[PDB]
């Protein structure tokens, strides 16, 4: 059986996987996607080309299903139903019989179960640090996303029980989290989105079924991990109602 791997949206983990792609000479397609447009579509191409002929299997990394997958092709995911699976990262490891390197296996921990991942492998800080710039630059944080970050920690953000409430204006999340680490539980929303990181993501996910599909909502990390909307799919008074919903919790 001979592989093709398609490739979803970039961050520090799917940086990694080109590498080990790039190395092992595999064939492969990456089109430089994002968290938000990681479409099986965005492959139409090679689906058409490779779908349901004989040898190949396609192996789809981190990629929405929006078009009919053919019977030759293996889902590669660890969100939603398979939120516990391992990071992508460490699955395709598997799949090519690589053995992960250290600096991968913090990939692989930050990818998966963030900086409580790295610690529980005994990352020191400074490893830490460097596994969280360069994801958050491989995810396409710039300046502007950092200052905006500030921002909203300065002027938006309320502390209800154990519950952190962030409003913010910015494009990117993760320098949020990366600036108010260590919390028991973070919420961060805006008009149109919200993410919830932390304890007890199952009472999220009860919240959220009641306002939208679950084809708007994604999650992962494992249990205290993350649970968020889809940006532009929720109204701000659905948005605003979930917040409340989530503060009532923490009475
Ligand atoms: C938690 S991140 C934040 C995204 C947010 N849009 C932002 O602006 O920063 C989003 C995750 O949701 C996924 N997702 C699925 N569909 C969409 C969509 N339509 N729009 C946006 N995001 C979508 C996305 O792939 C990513 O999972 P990943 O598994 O690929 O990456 C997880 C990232 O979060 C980090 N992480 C893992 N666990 C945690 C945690 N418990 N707390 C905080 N960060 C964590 C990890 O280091 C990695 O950088
Ligand atoms: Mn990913």
């Amino acid at each position: 059986k001979k592989h093709l791997f398609l490739l979803g949206g970039h961050d520090l983990a799917m940086q990694t996987i080109v590498q080990i792609l790039t190395d092992r000479n595999v064939i492969f397609k990456d089109r430089y996607l994002q968290w938000d447009n990681a479409l099986l579509s965005q492959y139409e191409e090679e689906i058409q080309q490779y779908g349901n002929k004989e040898p190949f299997i396609i192996y789809g990394v981190e990629l929405k299903e929006d078009i009919t997958p053919p019977t030759n092709y293996i889902r590669i995911d660890h969100h939603n139903e398979y939120a516990t699976y391992p990071s992508a990262l460490e699955q395709v490891a598997s799949i090519l019989d690589h053995p992960l390197n250290r600096y991968q296996t913090l990939v692989a921990a930050n990818d998966k179960a963030y900086i409580p991942g790295m610690l529980e492998i005994g990352a020191s800080h400074e490893e830490i640090n460097l596994i969280r710039q360069e994801d958050r630059k491989a995810q396409g944080v710039i300046e502007d996303d950092e200052k905006l970050a500030q921002e909203a920690i300065t002027n938006g953000t309320e502390k209800i029980g154990s519950l952190y409430v962030v409003f913010t204006t910015a494009n990117k999340f993760s320098p949020i989290c990366d600036r108010l680490y260590p919390y028991e539980k973070l919420l961060i929303y805006t008009p149109n989105e919200l993410i919830y990181y932390g304890k007890g993501i199952n009472s999220i996910q009860k919240i959220l079924k009641r306002y939208t599909p679950i084809s708007n909502i994604f999650w992962g990390g494992g249990i205290n991990g993350f649970i968020g909307t889809v940006r532009n799919r929720l109204t701000t008074n659905e948005i605003l109602n979930i917040v409340e919903q989530i503060k009532l919790l923490e009475l």
